């Protein structure tokens, strides 16, 4: 799991009075994994050894 | 911070032999915050009290 589950659930509850399903946590974690892997692609294509904010295309 | 920093850095290092900048962590966390808030919008518009995977549009 790549998201901080407790903090995600807190944000959703305090900002929306919403509960958070388990599958929501899974999708968020998968989204982080994909952003990271695309970031690696971008950084390497640029000949760099560090993934930077400009590599996280959002 | 809404991402698990240590686990993000591990993924990027093990999958890309890349380092991870601090600003990368910040962008990932901001992305999670925005996905969560959009998820609250979608769930509430549907009259629900739980943010579900279908509310996280990725």
């Amino acid at each position: 799991v790549l998201v901080v589950t407790s903090k995600v659930k807190k944000l959703i509850k305090e900002k929306g009075q919403m509960n958070t399903s388990a599958e929501t946590i899974d999708v968020l974690s998968k989204a982080i994994e994909q952003l990271c892997l695309k970031g690696v692609e971008s950084a390497k294509a640029d000949g760099r050894k560090t993934v930077m904010a400009r590599d996280i295309v959002i």
